[PDB]
């Protein structure tokens, strides 16, 4: 259970920081 468990969160957190680069990426653009 907690190997599935953090194995989810890791791949939440990997989907969370490809949101962060992309919107930091984004405001890059709009400099």
């Amino acid at each position: 259970e907690k190997e599935r468990q953090n194995r989810l969160a890791e791949e939440r957190a990997r989907r969370e920081e490809e949101e962060n680069r992309r919107k930091a990426e984004d405001e890059a653009r709009k400099k």
